[PDB]
């Protein structure tokens, strides 16, 4: 019927007809010189209708995402361990998405990257890290229906001193969302994002900074069970003049930093994902064979973390996991950090480049 105070009712049950709510629908940006894109909404309808089941799956996943993040915003507080934050968020996500093997579930581990760490941090077992009042935490989580992934992220703070940094990144992300469209050059989206983000100056503990985009972090095209499908959306000038195409799905995201505006691999790895371009590899090594079978059954090509392997009842798998990485079957995705003492922020939405309109499905 209606959603409970702490959410527990799956999205599927809240919509008995199986028709999930649409995200924000936008007309495409004008075709430079200056031709209108409004014609698409009236043609394109046949091509849009053909993929209705696909858009409907993204919508169910997007509704689960909205209700989980509204729940997260109501209780996330300093003093909580990073493990409890991730477990509370994931328990709600599993329930609302109605987790069912590879058919419905979590598209990737909950990122909760702190301060100079911009992405790919999730605690492993035994991590005693506690969220602090002065922390800047990037909550980045994903849901999927039949591998139709919603990649959506926001930044959590408790100290108002970071307000302008968050506004800079939010404005840069909304710019990217507005600039995106069929036949738009990916380098143009990048330059517009940078121009907006770099117009902001911030003061944190008596020090001033110009907000800079993290040049080696970017938005990207999304494929079925494939978080990155091949096209990169830069967030600085100097990128590639490759164009966005009809029917594509993008994660439009920006990262702002008071640091160097560049990230490097740091800390213990938590995130792993099977390489999409590797076919069948016969393995005789028993622990390695077992772990690969666990990955193929539970995750396929979706990203996973060590906590999820622990949750499945696996143990003493670290060497088997390293073997899969050395064989090129699995790739590690360690935390990406800017310089010590720097602050990073992120905002992200998933968009559908439908033949009729641009739908910000996660908004
Ligand atoms: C850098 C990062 C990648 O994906 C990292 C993925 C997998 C692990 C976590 N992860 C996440 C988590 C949250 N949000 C995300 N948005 C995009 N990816 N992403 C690559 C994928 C494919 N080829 C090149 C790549 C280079
Ligand atoms: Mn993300
Ligand atoms: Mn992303």
């Amino acid at each position: 019927k209606v959603q409970t105070d702490p959410p527990s009712v799956p999205i599927c049950d809240l919509y008995p007809n199986g028709v999930f709510p649409k995200g924000q629908e936008c007309e495409y940006p004008p075709t430079q010189d200056g031709r209108t894109a409004a014609w698409r909404t009236t043609s394109k309808k046949a091509l849009d209708q053909a993929s209705e089941e696909i858009w409907n799956d993204f919508r169910e996943a997007a509704e689960a995402h909205r209700q989980v993040r509204k729940y997260v915003m109501s209780w996330i507080k300093p003093g909580m361990t990073m493990i409890e934050i991730c477990e509370k968020l994931e328990d709600c996500s599993r329930k609302l998405i109605k987790e069912n093997g590879l058919n419905a579930g979590l598209a990737f581990p909950t990122g909760c990257s702190l301060n100079n760490c911009a992405a790919h941090y999730t605690p492993n077992a035994g991590d005693t890290t506690v969220l602090q009042y002065d922390d800047i935490c990037k909550i980045d989580f994903g849901t999927h229906i039949s591998g139709r992934i919603i990649d959506c992220a926001f930044t959590v703070t408790f100290n108002p001193k970071y307000d302008t940094l968050l506004k800079a990144v939010k404005d840069a992300t909304n710019t990217g969302i507005k600039c995106a469209g069929i036949d738009v050059r990916l380098c143009d989206v990048g330059e517009a994002i940078q121009e907006v983000m770099e117009s902001y100056e911030v003061e944190i503990d008596g020090k001033t900074y110009q907000v800079k985009p993290i040049r080696n972090l970017n938005g990207h095209s999304i494929g079925q069970y494939r978080i990155h499908a091949g096209k990169t959306v830069p967030i600085v000038k100097g990128g590639e003049a490759t164009r966005m195409e009809e029917g594509e799905v993008y994660a439009i995201e920006t990262f702002g930093s008071t640091g160097k505006g560049v990230v490097h691999d740091d800390m213990e790895c938590s995130h792993y994902m099977k390489n999409f371009d590797v076919g069948h590899v016969p393995i005789r090594l028993p622990r390695t064979k077992h772990l690969l079978n666990v990955i193929n059954e539970n995750f396929g090509t979706l990203a996973f973390c060590r906590r999820w392997l622990d949750r499945l009842g696996e143990s003493k798998y670290l060497m088997a996991l390293k073997n899969l990485c050395d064989l090129g079957i699995v790739d590690p995705y360690p935390p990406l950090c800017d310089i010590k003492g720097s602050y990073t922020a992120q905002f992200e939405h998933t968009i559908l480049l439908r033949p009729t309109c641009k739908e910000v499905v996660s908004r």
